[PDB]
RNA sequence: AUUCAGGUGAUUUGCUACCUUUAAGUGCAGCUAGAA
RNA sequence: AUUCAGGUGAUUUGCUACCUUUAAGUGCAGCUAGAA
RNA sequence: AUUCAGGUGAUUUGCUACCUUUAAGUGCAGCUAGAA
């Protein structure tokens, strides 16, 4: 899996249909909001999930939860690295999605953390995909609330360019 | 698996054929003798094994032994909890066997220990069933002595009601 | 697996076809050169690999390498015990191969080390056989150089007695 | 005797794990404490 | 209540693993630093 | 940004494991040392 950004246009568009769709731009955002790379591929839908830095309430989110996949350094649990917000993953269009230029990022604390994250994500691909799959099923079945509207998003998203 | 008692009649009856069959009633017995719940099911035989509180010689009984399955609190080895005496498991008749009313036992040290035991037994079902299976095979094969007479008990036990 | 020696004749013979074939006798050799016992059995070929005591360059040989299987005491990694030189394993003829008389070796530092080695080898039989298998395939495929000439050795070796 | 097989990580120092049936990057150290 | 089943290690003290679906000696200690 | 999905244990607080393909209760804490 990999790190992506998403065009602001395309994020506004999904926001017409679901305010739950993650904010793309914010004055207080140092770097751009980043997404994780095809957490879920099903019925020809490619999903990307939002990354998000630590909040207070992440302490209550237990590992079993389908809402989030908690990140942290490999083998170093006390090094919390934020989480993947699956509850807000969205379907994407290859053309409005862009991979982070990791090969060109200046060596900074951030790019550094991205690699810590990346590796933990790489070694947990499956748990992630597995979680995303189930989250959607449930969401769709009407057994889970307060997530992104998968059903509706999946319906409207490709009508972006019109 | 679960906790059972066995009618005294039926225990006397098997004792006609094998004195090795565990004692059901004793003046020094606080609670009734308790048995563990289908350690072995084979050729339509349901086996229950006797529970037994610590004796001195349980220290010499090594884990590999087929005679006994040593109990102790989950993850707390120094908390020895007696053992399951497979060498004396017997085949039973659903109608002379009775489940302990755990849902109605007053909160006492005993009921408390039963749950410690139960869980350790639950998480080791397989080893237990596995041990019981092998113990019988061997016993039947004539490669093990000083156990209950499985072959003979299996033959005679259903003729209980006559 | 076990410890063997190989007749000097048969070792000279293979040396007619491949100088890479391990030296059998040397003035500086305390004990005879020893071989490990059927590292590989395939298309009716029985392979024995040479043992060899620590050299400087064994530090660069990584575990993944097909060239050698590094020995050392069980659970005691700092106790390097030389390595098995698979890159030089050779096919053998039961009649020119001989098992070391371990049962009759006087208790010496050497015989002592042999058992340390033996056990580590016994507990890794598979990795060894697995490595040998792959090493040959590759060697045969022409993807590996500087080893014994398996293809050529396999062809010529049985013509020993002529 | 025969003096480091080639690969798997958007990164990879040490070891280890895995792939070479054409496929494969885990784990324990170290380093880091980044922020959406 | 009923006082430790045998075995698998060219060697193996304790425990463990494992085998007794015809099979099975792993791991931790302990001892060992040996040489091709 | 967006502030804990429900389950699997004759019992189970905290975490965790597992299940969510109709399935699934593990492990570490803590509590506890009961007796056949
Ligand atoms: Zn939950
Ligand atoms: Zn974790
Ligand atoms: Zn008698
Ligand atoms: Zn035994
Ligand atoms: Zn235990
Ligand atoms: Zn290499
Ligand atoms: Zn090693
Ligand atoms: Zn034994
Ligand atoms: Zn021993
Ligand atoms: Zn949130
Ligand atoms: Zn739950
Ligand atoms: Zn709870």
């Amino acid at each position: 899996m990999k790190f992506y950004t998403i065009s602001s246009k395309y994020i506004e568009y999904l926001k017409e249909f679901d305010d739950k769709v993650p904010n793309s731009e914010d004055p207080t955002y140092q770097n751009p909001k980043a997404f994780i790379g095809i957490v879920l591929e099903i019925q020809g839908h490619k999903y990307l999930a939002p990354l998000t830095s630590p909040k207070k309430w992440h302490n209550n989110v237990k590992e079993s939860s389908l809402s989030c996949f908690k990140l942290h350094e490999n083998g170093v649990p006390e090094n919390q690295l934020g989480l993947i917000n699956l509850k807000f993953m969205i379907p994407i269009i290859e053309a409005e999605v862009s991979l982070l230029d990791l090969g060109n990022m200046p060596n900074t604390p951030y790019k550094r953390m991205l690699y810590k994250q990346l590796q933990f994500i790489r070694a947990n691909s499956d748990k992630i995909a597995s979680k995303s799959d189930t989250l959607r099923n449930l969401v769709l079945q009407g057994k889970m609330q307060g997530t992104c509207n998968f059903s509706l998003l999946e319906e409207k998203y490709r009508d972006f360019g019109k």
